[PDB]
């Protein structure tokens, strides 16, 4: 039994696990703690890039953004390397998705603009997709730090799966912008040990990870079977019992995804 397997994983990793896979043609929704709140961590960067793409002509990708030493406030593998030159909006989107670059995401939030350094507009974009649950309140590094149970900077597996479904499979974005987001997620460098590890090699996986304090580890993905049938997979986890410095456990997400893959095969 699937719920029993997920509960076993929670005990193994001293964790809270949330899983959602939306219903399809012939599969029922898979849900486990799917309506409980979990921190977004970096998973918000997928709809953030969608928001920025949607808001602007495609050639806004070519606009150069400059930034300074005091803008590097978080893990930023790309933005740290390019600080002496600036980065284009396209480069920022690439870094935000594929390297989970914190500075890149903060700069994209500022590009979206408005109150809260762009967080209010980001949340408004989610509202436009029918998501009345999620909320973004802070940028990096603060957004990964809210205490367990706090609702700031949270989504739910259910909510973010429905958002990702509209972005990648549905018509939230025009096809050209949809393809840009899809390709960046396809080329992600940070997800090999999460949902990807749970699906056989002949399934296509695109994803966006997130990792935070209190042992937070998330992954959101779109997967395609060897015959081209797509599923959206959201897996979220935290380890409040280990406190602020609890280690995130990717293996929990790999095992959860393996259980999901077993059902979808």
């Amino acid at each position: 039994d699937l719920a029993d397997r997920f509960a076993e994983l929670e005990r193994r990793y001293d964790a809270r696990l949330g899983v959602y896979v939306p219903a399809t043609g012939t599969t029922a929704a898979i849900e486990y703690r799917a309506d409980e709140r979990f921190a977004f961590c970096s998973t918000f960067k997928a709809p953030l890039v969608a928001a920025v793409l949607h808001q602007n002509p495609l050639t806004h990708l070519d606009k150069l953004i400059t930034y300074t030493s005091d803008d590097i406030r978080s893990i930023s593998p790309v933005a740290q390397q390019h600080v002496q030159t600036g980065m284009t909006i396209g480069q920022l989107c690439d870094a935000a998705i594929r390297y989970s670059d914190g500075t890149a995401a903060n700069l994209l939030l500022a590009d979206l603009g408005g109150p809260g350094g762009g967080t209010a507009a980001f949340t408004g974009y989610l509202r436009s997709l029918g998501d009345t649950v999620s909320r973004l309140d802070a940028e990096a590094p603060e957004l990964n730090r809210d205490p367990p149970g706090d609702e700031r900077d949270t989504t739910t597996p259910h909510a973010i799966a429905l958002v990702l479904q509209q972005l990648v499979l549905g018509n939230a974005l025009p096809p050209d912008k949809r393809a840009l987001l899809t390709d960046w997620m396809a080329r992600n460098t940070t997800g090999a040990k999460r949902i990807r590890a749970g699906f056989p090699a002949d399934w296509k996986v695109i994803d966006k990870t997130g990792t935070g304090d209190y042992g937070r580890a998330n992954d959101i993905a779109v997967v395609w079977s060897p015959t081209g049938v797509p599923y959206v997979v959201a897996v979220m986890s935290d380890r409040a019992g280990g406190g602020y410095d609890a280690e995130p456990r990717e293996a929990l997400l790999a095992e959860a995804a393996t259980c999901v893959a077993g059902v979808l095969a």
